[PDB]
């Protein structure tokens, strides 16, 4: 039922492929799923989408969407995360029609900790 994005806090190490889970419910039989970073200025920046609504080849390819065999569950991965990727994130969906509008999920935190000594 509700548009969800979890865990509410993900803690990872520098160079990890940091993954969150989105979950969505819709009346529309088909839709675009999309992903955002939320700024301290309270704006949002587009990261990735499925089907790919990212438009341009200037999108950072580290941000990955993968569709799960659950049928309505989705893997949002920051492939090779650095300390600068720490911040707030949130998920969304929108129908294929031109009259559509974005349904957003609740927000979560990404936290990237220092690469350990070995």
């Amino acid at each position: 039922m509700p548009p969800t994005f979890s865990p509410a806090l993900l803690v990872v190490t520098e160079g990890d492929n940091a993954t969150f889970t989105c979950s969505f419910s819709n009346t529309s039989e088909s839709f675009v799923l999309n992903w955002y970073r939320m700024s301290p200025s309270n704006q949002t920046d587009k990261l990735a989408a499925f089907p790919e609504d990212r438009s341009q080849p200037g999108q950072d390819s580290r941000f990955r969407v993968t569709q799960l065999p659950n049928g309505r569950d989705f893997h949002m991965s920051v492939v090779r995360a650095r300390r600068n990727d720490s911040g707030t994130y949130l998920c969304g969906a929108i129908s294929l029609a031109p009259k559509a509008q974005i349904k957003e999920s609740l927000r979560a935190e990404l936290r990237v900790t220092e690469r350990r000594a070995e």
